[PDB]
Parts: structure tokens; sequence; C-alpha cells
């Protein structure tokens, strides 16, 4: 029992996606707006607005982050040729998502210093299927629920670690449960 829900609207690029609809509900909101409530600790999602494609961008979100327990708030995207996942992660809950990634160094953008991590997806799903392809990750020191993100210096950052990100597919904010519960309101632009 799965559930992905992509499109546009309001005039921006959505994506929500979860392993257990009964326990998530995602609503798309006017301009950038999103909202998300889950709630019974159980299951996965990731959802939020933004751009297809992505681009080194400034990415500016406003809103209120409520999670209680395994939670992220990011940008999360991709690219082709090379198959690339990223994510900018501006706030995080009980679990750091970079957890088991390599560290990379740092990156200091937007009034924090961002940890830099990266590693390697073998045989895993992916935007092309099953496939082996990397991760790069920025994890915000100062956690925040609102601000701007210059995407561009991350690139930049992880273009100094290792392969440059390729041909952009999908870039959101996202927000993102692990049997957990939370909501929380967005606004991208």
């Amino acid at each position: 029992r799965t559930q992905s829900s992509t499109g546009t609207h309001g005039g921006y690029y959505y994506s929500f996606w979860t392993d257990n609809p009964n326990t998530v509900t995602y609503t798309n909101q006017n301009a950038g707006q999103f909202s998300v409530s889950w709630s019974g600790n159980q299951g996965n999602f990731v959802g939020g607005k933004g751009w297809n494609p992505g681009a080194a961008r400034t990415i500016k979100y406003s809103g209120t982050y409520n999670p209680n327990g395994n939670s992220y708030l990011a940008v999360y995207g991709w690219t082709r040729n090379p198959l690339i996942e990223y994510y900018i992660v501006e706030n995080f809950g009980t679990y750091n998502p970079s957890s088991g990634a390599t560290a990379a160094g740092e990156v200091t953008v937007d009034g924090s210093v961002y940890d830099i991590y990266t590693s390697t997806r073998t045989n895993a799903p992916s935007i092309e299927g099953t496939r082996t392809f990397q991760q790069y990750w920025s994890v915000r020191r100062n956690k925040r629920s609102s601000g701007s993100v210059n995407t561009g210096a991350h690139f930049n950052a992880w273009s100094n670690v290792g392969l440059a990100l390729g041909s952009h597919d999908y870039q959101i904010l996202a927000v993102e449960g692990y049997y957990s519960s939370g909501s929380a309101t967005m606004t991208v632009s």
C-alpha cells in the first residue's frame, strides 16, 4: 500500500510519497504552500513543493514545523547524468538523516556551518529505477524552520568533494517523517 502524488499546483512542482496513506495527510495549498499532518507513529513519507527542473537557485521557505520523533525538513532533489540524490537538511528530530554517510568537510552559508557528507546507494530505488548512485548531504548545525537556501553554494561545495551534479530533475522543500507524528505548513518561493 503506497501512494505517490506529483504534478504542478499553485504554479509549483509538488511531490508526496508515503507507504502508509492512512497515517499521513498531505494538502496542496495556494502558491508554494503545502501542509502535512502525520500521526500514529507508523509509516514513511516525504512531501513538499518546489521545481522541476531544479537549479542553482535561492530557495526561500517560511512556515511552522512541529515534528515529534524521527523527521526532517530539507531541500531534497535529484540530477541525472550523473544520477545524484541530494539533501540540504535544515532541521531534524531524534535521528540525523546523514547517519552512516562519510564526512566530507564543511560549508558556511546562510547563517550556519553545514557538515557535508557523501554516500553510495547500491542497487537501490531511484528516479531511474534500480541504480547505484551517489548521495550528497549538507546538514545544518543551526537547526531552523524558515529562511533561505543558496543551493548553488552547496552544489559548489559538493563539486569539491566528488563528481559534480548533473542535469537537474526535481527539487523540493520537503518534510519527511519515519514512524512518528507531527504537522507542518511550509511556503516555498
